[PDB]
């Protein structure tokens, strides 16, 4: 009973820290933390190896709160187990500048592994984390030197499992046989709209079994022995595991089993009743020293990490080259990058130039993983020397995501979050729309995921308007902390990859053609490193043609038509708006002189071009199913129209 | 033996029209049409009730080609059955201005029900087609008067079934019990990357059974009796059915069961080898009169439609008032609508004003269907008078989509395509990212879906940066054929709903606040009908503050702030860029006088504002977890910052 009592006291400490933090904030989600407190207790106190003094310990188990609304469950248990998350931060839940935002933010709170809140993201990203652990173990573990060994745990809600992305990621995790991915589903039969049976009556565990997962059930979350057994059963199984855990949202309160418990403070009445019902004599934010002593993980964390560091030292002696490579990759340190582009001797699509740059870069980047959402021969993402990842071949650095852009985005993010890898994946730019929430989450977390987008324009031709981007470029450019690089040619494409790989602050979208475009000079194209540059200057510029990607070549042909009529314009290549705006004002003004009329050319929406141009040759309608170059010309992309647009300003 | 010959002959005419059209285009996808010809034969010749003479017959069975790449399968069979699709259009497959674009485009080809090509869209949109038939049948059918009675057939590929949207949509179709939805999956074990077992080994039919679908197997697509069998089994069942149909991609060619058959022309050798293996003597685009006569559905089509026309007249006699409402709704005519807004007395969020507008509008609009992706209490999308749709209550006009924005998008499109309904659904503006391809597919098709998006800015407060839109407004405004209306207040919100309901050309996004904002004059707010208007003029304006939604109120505060220092600016409300752009230039230049310095104010990305403004008070970073008004103020939306930005111009 004193074991039981201390378990029950510690669990209620989790419940009441969450209840009282929501109440003081008058904002947040007390209901799921109230139900799931026992699981958070069990993971952080007994099951997981982790170090509250070093949240970045590379061999820690990873916990993902996919059900991010339940943030106070995680803050309470970080606080109680000795992470640097003081009580004062729990009393500033949801307040400006606090380490306790409404939804978990990786980088803002120690021990937060993934930014969650958008449902389906945590559970999907966790497939990446587990795939990262599996592949790094395969790469580095040696007989008697187990240097990579950790689990990926997830707490997911009904919402997570309704989102298509979680089903895409689950199909892949099962295909991949990721045995160390263990997901707990809070089966509490309640969602925001009320009872789940308004919208959600599928056989969830039957679906997960169809994906090749193990399913287990725990009939009462409050029964710690039933949770321990299910977890031990999960660790013996070669399949990823979903454990259905029945709970009562708002457990112990008069809002128990109600959607009203989901998303608003309990109120003083229901807080007083929960106190009485659960036998909690402690006032707000007071937890007795007994629980803190019981929950302190600082000493077990120190000992776990020290045992790992001692295992690393024996590794460094038995295998110094492996050890040095592991430490370099775990630190996120790139090796020296080539400064010389590949050799091009004829026109080539920027997708193929991209495949050529990867052939150069991959052999010198063992951390570099590639893939495609079933567009491998269309995206040029499988570098020479890369082989397919599979259960049978855990060392392959190439991932077949299938027709799953969204889960591809989430898995790339998890691969990039874990440490050890740098991952890119490919699809068509139009199908960036299938993965937007994963692109935004990489931007929010500052995760340098590289998104490769081919078939960037109407120039892709016959596949027609459902495949032809229009709004895509400006829709991505508007997103904070996303570089969008649209190389004009094979040479720009090489510099675009160096920019993307060296950018650690957030994601990069690489935007590439299907159709072949001419070469530029390798010396001129290095200007991509400044985001925008003068490609072809003239004496006493009367104006500027500014262009991106494929349209730079249209711009150069228009520069010749104007030069034949005695009008002198320079051509600026603007491969990246973001990298150009980061340049000194003096540089930006040298490139685009104040007072000179400017025409922009880009086969995409015009909205945003007024930032740089007085007139734009752009596409503000959907495309057409026709061959290139006819479709391009008849939708207005001719050098005669760029010229005419320039002559209208002078 | 001679029936059999005419079936084999008609099936091969479908294969060779597909092969030869792809060959002449030198572009497209011969492989899936080759395998699936038997199915196309059977649907269009025997199973389906359709009229080639009238593709708009409202009681026709609907066929959705979800696997849009296989467009020539549909084009061949529409041609063969006597649809208005001449041989000359097949000869112009994927050519400029042709009626045979590379992917099916609704309104460009007679008998094409949905624009497809983005995988997952057709199978998902089909759920809305089936939901509309089911509800219209419940609303209008009377004893001895079946005026609504038709099936929704889908052809889907592996790629459709890996896409998470198809899982979301299948979960809802099984929950809803949509028995007359019948999906055929081309189980050919090939995708673009090679064998499906590179990335796709789940038990698909076990997953579909977990959704509450019937699942059937046809071991050989060429066995027409097995197909007839499965379809009869589907029509007897009270569940949506998935029929796994095994086929060889590139059936009868040297490229059979190869990814090479997927997406390029067979080439001359493989064409010649296919004519031999299948014993097809006829040169390209030649089909024997024998087949045209067997496949001609014009007589049976007219007979089916006249029978329905007869039953409608009999309905008009028995049920004059129902018949009138049905015909009005089938034609998409609005009944008269209230002309004055709800009466408001206090500060109110535009989400609550939207709820008040729907309470006024819905009772006049029996066609109007509402919904939310599990945010019903947050989005104010359940009008007073609406009840939940469910299998037991097929008459409810309110749809609980659960946490499925993407399938909600597609289902709304299905409902709005079918005829008889106008459908809207709500989520938070940030979660438009989860449904973007269905938003784009509404804009491509010109389907007037109304997307309700609340929680439009950092002003939503504590839920933090994962919930707070930044890029979303401009990301949506860049998209062709989408109105984005961001009403300033309760009164603008009523006119926004009128604008959306009356716009039939394409979709409308209504963008609404979480937080209360003040009321404007009822009469002033009518200016929303012109997209942009002068809200508060002054004498001899020295400049303009232009603003949208909530920031209109910040702009009036900044106007008053500037007047207290002798500076006179007008305030323009720009609730819609697209409706303002559509006004005469003379109006636009009355609203924004050339020469006058313009400061814009919007709590979203700056990119795009240069089209209207010289300086923009905007947000180009992710938000923060803190209460409103503090979060809005500390991120730089103050009257002092707006005045400061105008004084840095004047
Ligand atoms: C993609 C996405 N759509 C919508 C929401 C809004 N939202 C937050 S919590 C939630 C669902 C709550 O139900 P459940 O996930 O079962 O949570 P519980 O209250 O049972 O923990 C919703 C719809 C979201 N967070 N993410
Ligand atoms: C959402 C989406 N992502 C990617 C594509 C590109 N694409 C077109 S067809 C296809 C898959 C082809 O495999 P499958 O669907 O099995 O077709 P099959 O060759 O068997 O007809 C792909 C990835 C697409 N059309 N839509
Ligand atoms: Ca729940
Ligand atoms: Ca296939």
């Amino acid at each position: 009973k004193e074991t039981r009592d201390l378990e029950t006291l510690s669990v209620n400490a989790i419940r009441f820290l969450a209840i009282d933090a929501v109440e003081k904030a008058r904002s947040g989600h007390p209901g799921m933390p109230m139900g799931m407190a026992p699981l958070a207790y069990l993971l952080f106190r007994e099951v997981m190896r982790h170090n509250p003094l070093d949240p970045d310990w590379p061999d820690r188990d990873r916990f993902v709160l996919s059900a991010g609304h339940g943030s106070m469950l995680l803050y309470a248990v970080l606080h109680l187990t000795g992470y640097d998350l003081p009580l004062e931060e729990l009393k500033s839940f949801r307040q400006w500048g606090s380490k306790t935002p409404g939804h978990p933010e990786r980088g803002h709170t120690p021990g937060v592994e993934v930014t969650t809140g958008p449902l389906g993201q945590g559970i999907s990203t966790a497939v990446g984390l587990a795939l990262a652990e599996r592949k790094l173990a395969a790469e580095f573990n040696r007989p008697g030197h187990v240097v990579v060994d950790h689990y990926t745990y997830v707490l997911a809600s009904d919402g997570d499992l309704m989102e298509g992305v979680s089903g895409e990621a689950a199909s892949l995790a099962g295909h991949w046989g990721l045995s160390k991915l263990i997901v707990f589903w809070d089966d509490n039969r309640i969602s925001i709209d009320g009872p789940t049976d308004l919208a959600f009556t599928e056989d969830v565990l039957a679906r997960y079994r169809a994906y090749g997962w193990q399913t287990l059930r725990v009939e009462d979350v409050n029964d710690l022995e039933a949770l321990r057994k299910a977890i031990k059963l999960a660790k013996l199984d070669e399949r990823p595991t979903l454990i259905a855990v029945r709970s009562h949202i708002g457990f112990g309160s008069p809002k128990q089993d109600s959607a009203k418990a989901h998303g608003e403070p309990l109120g003083p009445e229901a807080v007083e009743a929960t106190r009485r019902n659960l036998g909690w004599p402690y006032p707000p934010f007071v937890v007795p020293e007994e629980v803190y002593r019981h929950m302190d993980m600082r000493e077990k964390g120190r000992a776990w990490q020290e045992a790992w560091e001692k295992a690393l030292e024996a590794y460094a002696r038995a295998y110094p080259d492996l050890h040095q490579e592991l430490m370099r990759r775990l630190r996120g340190e790139l090796p020296p990058l080539p400064e010389e582009p590949p050799s091009f001797d004829k026109p080539i699509a920027t997708r193929a130039a991209s495949g050529r740059a990867l052939n150069l870069l991959a052999p010198r980047l063992p951390e570099l993983l590639g893939g495609s959402a079933d567009l491998t021969p269309s995206n040029n993402t499988k570098a020479e020397g890369m082989e397919d990842f599979s259960r049978a071949n855990p060392l392959g650095r190439y991932l077949h995501f299938g027709v799953r852009e969204h889960a591809m985005g989430a898995i790339l993010n998890g691969l990039n979050l874990h440490g050890g890898y740098r991952a890119y994946g490919g699809t068509f730019l139009v199908f960036s729309d299938y993965m937007r929430p994963a692109i935004r989450l990489a931007a929010l977390m500052g995760v340098p995921t590289v998104f490769v987008f081919t078939h960037d324009s109407i120039a892709l031709g016959e596949d027609g308007p459902t495949h032809q981007p229009v709004e895509h470029l400006m829709s991505l450019r508007a997103m904070p902390n996303l570089f969008v690089i649209r190389p004009a040619d094979a040479y720009e494409t090489f510099y675009a990859w160096l920019v993307a790989l060296r950018r650690k602050e957030g994601p990069t979208a690489l935007v590439l053609t299907r159709q072949a475009v001419p070469l530029l000079s390798p010396e001129k194209a290095r200007g991509l490193l400044r985001g925008g540059y003068v490609l072809e200057d003239v004496e006493e510029p009367q104006g500027v043609l500014v262009a991106t990607g494929s349209e730079v070549h249209l711009a150069l042909r228009a520069q010749a038509l104007l030069r034949e009529k005695g009008v002198r314009v320079r051509v600026v290549s603007l491969p990246s708006f973001e990298l150009f705006a980061a340049q000194p004002e003096a540089y930006r003004k040298e490139v685009l002189p104040p007072g000179l009329p400017v025409v922009a050319v880009e086969a995409g929406a015009s909205l945003g071009w007024e930032r740089y141009a007085h007139k734009v040759v752009a596409l503000d309608r959907f495309g057409a199913s026709a061959p290139y170059p006819e479709v391009y010309e008849r939708l207005g992309f001719t050098p005669e129209r760029v010229a005419e647009a320039f002559l209208s300003l002078v």
